[PDB]
């Protein structure tokens, strides 16, 4: 697989040993052939598990998740998918890796889609080799792949709100359950219902993942309530997965706003990855998978793919050439290559609104493309009356950097800045000039 010009998809079933067995062998072969290599982890939690599997091999860990003193003689770098894309965007030269390995290559966050598009383009050009590691490559239609041990698959009605009766099977279980919910707010209601029933519940989401995932190892628990982030390599010692089979879909309406549509069905890849959390121990047959809906290709028209085109249009590749999306996922968005290419100063603003501002890609692009500078926050208050952001059914208010109390009313409305309490608190700090 290491020969130039080729992209290999390593699609072994979940738990087949892609990370702990195949990855170290690939790395040893790459170091033997003197290939400058990058290893891309979806999260800092996966990067730490990779360090355990790669111990004894010269790897440069470009992440604060690992505490290792580097020798300086490493030709293999390890970083998360988002750091790879961010460094490509920033005015820092990234080496032209001869071998690019992406673990959990099914990750649908805009930065992972951009990384696959950039790497696959370099491979098409004949400059590099790549290995995409995932049980569920783009376009997979099988939500029931193979496993290390047999799984009991049961289609059943799964509660998406607090319940008082009709779901005895949920609480009458004596093992550990991983339950996938469509959103943080939906998880809060179910966790509260399970806590009132006497269950020990841990909740996981993108922002709290690294911190709260440690609790799954450090303390006894009955249920883990998680968004889709746990589809990316998160391992549990559990015997059941309850799957709502639903997710939220960011959708761009009329090219002027982003809504969080749904909950709606997950893709086959997401369902197979959610189910993939169990049936991993060959000595423990009969782990359960309870699913409450069907699958659909909800990645079509999903804003993450349009956002990946905004990132790819602003990454230098060669003169005016622009990287295409990875072919199997390239029809998910109606987009013309280069339509989002920004001039030098506007691109620097676009990068800073994402990196320091913490804004979603689409929103950062609207602000940068309008000729607004990073610290100018007047756009957070000059939108139409229908863009008024609501908190507890009352308009959200902030003291501007001038000392004036104003209602948060952004010129461009992106529902992701207020998807939960923590998101809106962060956006209010942004509108106030606090970062």
């Amino acid at each position: 697989m290491l020969k130039k010009k080729q992209l290999t998809v390593l699609d072994l079933h979940p738990g087949a040993g892609k990370t702990r067995r195949v990855l170290p062998e690939i790395v040893r072969e790459a170091i033997k052939k003197r290939l400058r290599t990058v290893i891309l982890a979806p999260t800092r939690v996966v990067a730490a598990e990779m360090e355990e599997a790669l111990r004894g091999l010269p790897v440069r860990y470009m992440t604060t998740a690992v505490n290792v003193t580097h020798s300086g003689t490493e030709i293999v770098d390890l970083m998360c998918h988002a750091t790879f894309t961010s460094r490509l965007l920033q005015p820092i030269r990234v080496p032209n890796y001869n071998l690019n390995i992406m673990d959990e290559a099914h990750f649908t966050d805009p930065s992972s889609i951009a990384a696959r598009g950039y790497i696959s383009t370099r491979v098409e050009m004949g400059e590099a080799a790549a290995i995409f590691m995932t049980a569920t490559p783009p376009g997979t239609r099988d939500a029931f792949p193979d496993s290390n041990s047999p799984i009991m698959d049961t289609e059943v009605e799964v509660p998406e709100r607090a319940w008082s009766s009709g779901f005895d099977w949920v609480t009458d279980h004596s093992g550990k359950t991983v339950w996938f919910v469509p959103s943080v707010r939906n998880g809060n209601e179910i966790a509260a219902c399970l806590t009132k029933a006497g269950k020990r519940v841990i909740q996981l989401s993108r922002k709290t993942f690294e911190t709260e995932f440690q609790k799954t190892k450090n303390q006894e628990w009955d249920f883990v309530i998680t968004t889709d982030i746990s589809e990316m390599g998160a391992n549990f010692k559990a015997d059941r997965v309850i799957d709502s089979r639903r997710c939220l879909k960011p959708v761009i309406l009329d090219g002027e706003r982003v809504i969080l549509a749904g909950p709606m069905p997950v893709t086959h890849a997401s369902a197979a990855q959610r189910r993939g959390r169990i049936g991993r121990n060959p000595n423990k047959p009969g782990d359960e998978y309870m699913y409450g809906g069907g699958c659909a290709e909800t990645d079509e028209g999903h804003a993450h793919w349009l956002e990946a085109r905004m990132l790819l249009d602003n990454i230098y590749l060669q003169d005016g050439l622009i990287a295409s999306l990875y072919r199997p996922e390239a029809d998910k968005v109606a987009a013309i290559e280069g339509e989002f290419k920004l001039r030098t100063e506007q691109r620097k603003t676009f990068v800073e609104l994402m990196k320091r501002g913490d804004l979603p890609v689409w929103l950062a692009y609207q602000v940068a493309s309008a000729g607004i500078t990073y610290t100018d926050r007047r756009w957070c208050f000059d939108g139409t009356t229908n863009n008024t952001i609501m908190e507890d059914s009352v308009p959200a208010e902030v003291w501007t950097k001038y000392g004036e109390k104003r209602v948060l009313k952004p010129r461009w409305m992106d529902a992701r800045v207020c998807s939960d309490h923590a998101a809106l608190k962060s956006f209010k700090e942004f509108a106030a000039g606090k970062r």
